[PDB]
């Protein structure tokens, strides 16, 4: 399964992957859901979103959502 | 491994159990930490908590930590 | 003001638990104007919600999609 | 005003990663007090850290624990 977890874009990456810092700090590498690329919603740093995380693997996570 | 979460306690429930209710407004199951209450830590219901989710089960949690 | 989201649950007392676009789990009760039209809310149905300003976990959906 | 945390990682140019109790990840640095007397801080440490008021992801060590 997969759990939502919010946060902050800090990093502009290679492939469209991004550094997404969480409320308590930790660090968390992060792809754009097909769904935010193909709606023509942009991710920017310190743009806030929404995160799902790959239960297995804690470190990589999936945005989902951007706030504003 | 574990991600931590944060949350507020929303019901007391049986042999120390508790529910969490997270940021997102989803809610966990959550034990106590065996440093909590050997620490005389109370957890009661409105607190602000840290719970450790066990990644293979996003249901339930373990709170480790209480603010304040 | 408005928020969209898919309907995930319902529950008795014209309830419904809604799963939002920003991951938000709401807990929902149904606009005066969807009753009186006798409007049909099912599990999977997308809606858009207004959210409580006095509880960031409840709102009110406003419309379903067809 | 002193938060109860492990180190995690040593960075270079007295820098610290530390694991608070709470269960936040902060970037530290370490104290005057701590430099001139020569403390020696390395990974799974117990330290006390001073937060920043300017950036809540950051702070400085004020004491090491033996
Ligand atoms: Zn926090
Ligand atoms: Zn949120
Ligand atoms: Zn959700
Ligand atoms: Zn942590």
């Amino acid at each position: 399964d997969v759990i939502e977890v919010e946060g902050k874009v800090v990093d502009t990456m290679p492939n469209a992957m991004f550094t997404v810092e969480l409320e308590n700090g930790h660090q968390i590498l992060a792809t754009v859901s097909g769904k935010i690329r193909k709606n023509y919603i942009r991710i920017l740093a310190g743009d806030r979103v929404t995160v799902e995380m790959s239960p297995y693997d804690l470190t990589r996570g999936r945005i989902t959502y951007r706030f504003k």
